[PDB]
C-alpha cells in the first residue's frame, strides 16, 4: 500500500482517445472530455477510499473499501454495468470492472509525490500523471 490521498491536478494524458473509443463514448463526448483536465481528489482511510474526478461539467466520485465487491452503474460514462473490486498489487491501487468490455479496469500508483493513472479497456490503455496542487 500507498498514500494515495490528495489534490490532484492532471498533467499529462496520454490515449484517453484510445480508452474512450473502447467504451463507445461518442465523438461530440470524447471532444469535450479531452478539452477538460479534470481535477482528481483521493479520501483515504485505512482501506476505505473516496476518489473524486471534477470538472465544471459533473463532479463525480467513487467509494469503496479495498477487497469489498461493488456495482458501478456508469451513467455517466457508458452506462454499462461492472462490478468492480479494488486491490492492492503491492503499491499499486488496482480495479478490476467486470462486465460486457473486456480487460476493463484502473491502476493508480505514487512515485515520489507524483500521481499516475492508468484507466484501460479492450487492451486500450490511457496514461495519466497528476501533480499535487
Amino acid at each position: 500500500p500507498a498514500d494515495l490521498s490528495g489534490t490532484w491536478t492532471l498533467l499529462s494524458s496520454d490515449n484517453f482517445e484510445g480508452y474512450m473509443l473502447a467504451l463507445g463514448i461518442d465523438f461530440a463526448t470524447r471532444k469535450i472530455a479531452k478539452l477538460l483536465k479534470p481535477q482528481k481528489v483521493i479520501e483515504q482511510n485505512g482501506d476505505s477510499f473516496t476518489i473524486h474526478t471534477n470538472s465544471s461539467l459533473r463532479n463525480y466520485f467513487v467509494k469503496f473499501k479495498v477487497g469489498e465487491e461493488f456495482d458501478e452503474d456508469n451513467r455517466g460514462l457508458d452506462n454499462r454495468k461492472c462490478k468492480s473490486l479494488v486491490i492492492w498489487d503491492n503499491d499499486r491501487l488496482t480495479c478490476i470492472q467486470k462486465g460486457e468490455k473486456k480487460n476493463r479496469g484502473w491502476t493508480h500508483w505514487i512515485e515520489g509525490d507524483k500521481l499516475h493513472l492508468e484507466m484501460f479497456c479492450e487492451g486500450q490503455v490511457c496514461k495519466q500523471t497528476f501533480q499535487r496542487a
